[PDB]
């Protein structure tokens, strides 16, 4: 947990960071990000390499599969659609939402998420300016 509390959405989730950042996916950009030592993030990208949601290309750099980049993208709509929950809704100051959606966004759940689409005004871009990904492949 530790705000991290899911490690696999975390690390697809950094990597749709890291490409919105128009920066290059290093394993020790994931590392240093999460705070996991190499030896470790590598051991959960074989597993994620395992289970279909990265590909190691020749660039070695962790690339999103159909699969990473779905899981990735809805993790990254919760955390933004959130992120206008507490602005907007629960007024939680500007500066404290990022962490705390940083969370939430691993437990809200798609049927939470279109009653916000819905209840809240503007869901567009998350507070941040950030665009929300997914809406379409949402329901709404
Ligand atoms: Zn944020
Ligand atoms: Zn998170």
């Amino acid at each position: 947990m530790n705000e991290l509390v899911d490690t696999t959405e975390m690390y697809l989730r950094t990597i749709y960071d890291l490409e919105e950042e128009g920066v290059t996916p290093l394993r020790a950009r994931i590392a240093e990000r999460l705070d996991q030592s190499g030896p470790t993030v590598s051991q959960t990208v074989s597993r994620m390499e395992r289970d279909g949601l990265l590909r190691v290309a020749g660039d070695r750099h962790l690339e999103l599969t159909e699969k990473g980049r779905a899981l990735a993208i809805a993790v990254m709509r919760k955390h933004r659609l959130a992120e206008r929950l507490l602005v907007d809704v629960i007024g939680l100051p500007w500066e404290e939402v990022h962490a705390e959606a940083c969370r939430w966004e691993h437990v809200m759940s798609e049927d939470v998420e279109r009653r916000l689409v819905k209840v809240l005004n503007n869901p567009t871009t998350s507070p941040f300016g950030n665009p929300i990904p997914g809406l379409v492949e949402l329901g709404v």
